[PDB]
């Protein structure tokens, strides 16, 4: 189980360019990290009825994290979306379910599709611990970016 | 498994647009019916030392059959693939990895990545019975597709 | 009654070269703009001052960040034909019942003795549902320029950002 | 050497965060490799009375390539670096001034500053052959990245 206060579980994932990506060797950089899960890529967000793909997802560019987006799309699909989005950070492959079900953030069955990453955000400071965590069940919910860019930079503030 | 001269079981996916696609509905239609498998899309094709995204798949068009690509990767995705590449034809997701176990076309593990679609080539006459069949356990390995277009007419005239 | 530039796009379901159906705003609701093309026939040339020719860059459409939607009032069969002949990636929808042409009022009473025809419009839609652009002629051999139909609707979906 | 036609060499250079690049490795998955040399980050660029720290390096992630930049700065400072101008791309470090020297592009002494990184860029096919190459010996001296863009996704498209 992962939530506020608890220590954040280890774990390791290929990212858009299938180099491996090891949780606790990225705290040990020095940062806190952000880790944002998001059900598929090339997926828009919507409202009541309202969908567009305006994500501004590229703004947690801003946050003073490691940011890393997870996903079980596979690398060469997140490498697409990357370099598309102009994205800075980097998306990991959760192409094998693991992290997903490790973190307990995933949906049975979406639109049909089994095991996709629910939206889910965790912020861990460089020692391990779950500094924030925020959760919906509903997909086409959009998280505040500007939100926990604040919230990434107050944790990061904070190790002063 | 399945084999030549063998009936090619009935399965539905979704394309592109999550809109269902039943494969016998489709034989159902009048003409043969054409299944590509590939492992991942965005995925370069590579030669004894080149590797490159010149791939000819859109040609696949040029044949006088109901071509469905399918892959395991989400509907997003391929949709995503799709529009790129202007590809005329449906790209189907087994994203559950139904499909590609039913024909047994399939990767044990690829790069890492479990589960995915082995690059093989099956063309059902109107009837249900597999007239054509190539598969290939090298992934990077690109299908001579001016070739199944040949084979595809072959069998869509052969039907006088 | 009759749409127009700024006001809403009307909804509307109709039959692919497949009979899926195709609802537009269901369309919209899926992130992109919709650029909507009505033309009279398919297996129909276009001409100029007086050249005449199949040579119909419709498929430039594909360049489009849009979802395309060309109609006419053709079965879905004959469209199914044309768009497989032409290897036209979008969808082709048919008005078969001319229900569409009407709502849009987009129709031509009789051409060359053939009642209501789709006559040559272009719609492009905002994901929201309003009309961001317009265009129609009512001289039937009269082909768009698609490369520029292309460029307002990546225009529509950029400053969509 | 290294000039138009020929093949270039291949090396391998850690990133922002330590990773290894090899060179071959990247051509290895399907798009053509830019490489772009720097002096050194946080530099500024200027003209012949002005300068400034407006670097517009951030469009060649417009480029349809693997995008490479370069320069004898540390992993640690270059990570810096990438975060601040949200660059999408790597940075690799030569801080062991190997690279630099096996392309034949530094300079002997620069503001008493000995053996950095000149500003030159190549463009380099799957295969491994140069398609495009530009050097100057003035280090103040910006390069046109909107250029460097086209011809990257000329040569990009080139590959078709």
């Amino acid at each position: 189980l992962v939530e506020l206060g608890e220590k954040a579980p280890d774990f390791t994932l290929p990212n858009q360019d299938f180099e491996p990506v090891n949780l606790y060797e990225v705290l040990k950089r020095g940062r806190p990290a952000v880790l944002i899960f998001f059900p598929a890529a090339f997926s828009p967000v919507c409202t009541k009825e309202l969908c567009t793909f305006r994500d501004k997802m590229a703004q947690l560019e801003k946050a003073n994290a490691e940011v890393l987006a997870i996903s079980v799309d596979s690398p060469w699909c997140l490498k697409k979306f990357k370099d598309e989005n102009r994205l800075a950070f980097n998306l990991l492959s959760d192409y094998n379910r693991e992290v997903i079900k490790l973190y307990n953030v995933y949906h049975e069955d979406l639109k049909g599709l089994k095991m996709v990453a629910k939206r889910a955000v965790f912020i861990v400071k460089p020692d391990g611990t779950v500094a924030y965590k925020w959760v919906t069940d509903n997909p086409l919910n959009e998280p505040d970016y500007d939100e926990v860019v604040r919230e990434a930079n107050k944790i990061a503030g904070e190790l002063v």
